[PDB]
């Protein structure tokens, strides 16, 4: 399959929360993983990232979490802004082309 995969979009409310799974093939256990924003693509930017292991990772709002026994790393979004709304993007650190996802991110109020 697809190095890396998540959902086509995700759903949350201001204030509120919401978790993204990615999943990725075996071969990727040992690779850091992370989430990224915006377009271009291979331009976009880092949120979070991790070190390789399943050691808990955080940077701001957002936290990731890589479960190398199911092979998915799961990202939070807290205290979500209607100004979190956008494209954002499940990734694969390695030298070259990263395996990436396209996640969209719906954000609504109150």
């Amino acid at each position: 399959e697809d190095p890396v995969t998540g959902p086509e979009e995700v759903s949350g409310q201001e204030q509120g929360s919401l978790t993204v799974q990615c999943r990725y093939t075996s071969g990727w256990k040992d690779y850091k993983k992370y989430w990224c924003q915006g377009v271009p693509q291979r331009s976009c930017k880092t949120l979070v990232e991790t070190d390789a292991s399943e050691q808990l990772v955080k940077k701001n709002r957002v936290s990731i979490r890589d479960n190398q026994r199911d092979f998915i790393f799961t990202v939070t979004m807290e205290d979500l802004r209607m100004s979190d709304a956008g494209i954002y993007w499940c990734g694969i650190t390695k030298g070259g082309l990263d395996p990436m996802f396209k996640v969209t991110v719906n954000i609504g109020p109150v």
